């Protein structure tokens, strides 16, 4: 889809990790 | 600035990262 | 028959979805 | 050989999401 959203995440380890979740479902979805 | 902006694709994706963000929130408030 | 073993691939990746399990465990307890 | 490392996830249904998740991440370090 063409929707984008914001999260604002409070600290910066809490940020990375759903960071990288994040970017990890995205990637797996372009290769599903 | 002590949150950071997470960029989403899909409102699915963002209901379960907010989701989840709000249960590490609460893990950190609960924190000893 | 609730519990599930989730199988894991590496000390961070087990530490990350641990503290998210960890979390979700808890806000169902307050929801 | 891998390490691996197990968590009991109580919930079919958030087994499956954690489950996705933790293959995400797998694809996400593959792709490098």
């Amino acid at each position: 889809g063409s929707e984008y959203f914001t999260l604002q995440i409070r600290g910066r380890q809490r940020y990375e990790l759903l960071r990288e979740i994040n970017e990890a479902l995205e990637l797996k979805e372009a290769h599903s």
